[PDB]
């Protein structure tokens, strides 16, 4: 899948799918 | 990025990047 680790909401064409943890920071997981 | 929601360990070229929550189930987020 194509996915992004986001600092804001997911884009409209993306689905919230979990959490990224990179270098200690949390991100929304947004896939399409 | 290219990401998969895994029930096992990440493949050699993937990095463990977080967790997926899909239909009430936990998975390892594996990204390359
Ligand atoms: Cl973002
Ligand atoms: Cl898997
Ligand atoms: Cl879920």
């Amino acid at each position: 899948a194509t996915c992004y680790c986001r600092t804001g909401r997911c884009a409209t064409r993306e689905s919230l799918s979990g959490v990224c943890e990179i270098s200690g920071r949390l991100y929304a997981l947004c896939c399409r």
